[PDB]
């Protein structure tokens, strides 16, 4: 982890890494028990929990969207005020466009923040701590645990929900294809891993402390089992700007371990 220490020194940043090859069980950890704001990488978790309870063939069920649901940065859902949207389109908006209104509506469908924390506990995750909806969950403070998790607890939860969970084959493919085709993560994990690798990711950026994250299921050439990879990073000052090359370079070093 001498390359990771050096990357912190090089980017003047803090890095939290958890990587699990689900084939061998091999793990690479660096500051894996340190808390970081997960930001919108949480959209992946909420989407998976809902998909555990709605069969693929029923993803056509619609939900009404009204003015009260709209929150900042909802490029798709702002067009749906007073209209109905299917659960499938909500999930696509939330993952592909990081639409915040879609994610909150998904949390509501699941039953609220309370029901999400319940399911995390059932999965054995007592670390991930959702308290707020979007976009307030992005107001991160080092002195608060609100909406934070550690790279290991978040990585183990993604593994249990998606890589080795109870989702059907269709739902799992559906979610993963959204993650594979998302362009917002191109400068992140996808930029650092080799060209033979498929990267299904969900990026995130909080409002404060240059909180820049990327979680992904990486598929090396020849392996069909994904390597779960969670990279959370932040800086020491509230208004610091993040450098994505930090995550691209982190993914590259970590991949050398597999």
């Amino acid at each position: 982890m001498k390359e990771l220490n050096d990357l912190e020194k090089k980017y003047n940043a803090h890095i939290g890494v958890y990587a699990l090859d689900t084939k061998s069980g091999k793990e690479v950890k660096f500051n894996s028990d340190k808390r970081f704001a997960y930001a919108s990488t949480s959209h992946a978790i909420n989407s998976a929990i809902l998909l555990e309870q709605v069969p693929y063939n029923k993803l056509n069920k619609k939900v009404h969207i009204n003015k009260d649901d709209i929150v900042a940065y909802s490029p798709i859902l702002e067009k749906y005020v007073g209209k109905d949207i299917t659960l499938k389109a909500l999930i696509e908006a939330s993952m592909t466009y990081s639409d915040n209104t879609a994610n909150n509506k998904i949390i509501k469908e699941i039953g609220g923040i309370k029901k999400v924390k319940q399911r995390l506990k059932e999965l054995g995750d007592k670390v991930t701590n959702p308290v707020r909806y979007e976009i307030e969950l992005n107001y991160y403070s080092p002195k608060s645990k609100k909406d934070t998790s550690t790279p290991a607890a978040f990585g183990k939860t993604l593994n249990k929900l998606i890589a080795n969970g109870k989702l059907s084959k269709e739902n799992k493919k559906f979610l993963l294809d959204l993650m594979l085709n998302n362009k917002s993560g191109d400068t992140l994990i996808k930029d650092g891993v080799p060209k033979d690798y498929k990267v299904a990711d969900k990026s995130g950026q909080a409002i404060t402390y240059a909180s820049r994250n990327d979680v992904a299921f990486v598929y090396p050439k020849g392996q069909s089992e994904p390597i779960v990879l969670v990279i959370f990073t932040n800086k020491d000052n509230k208004s610091d700007k993040p450098n994505d090359k930090l995550i691209s370079e982190t993914a590259k070093s970590v991949m050398k371990e597999f």
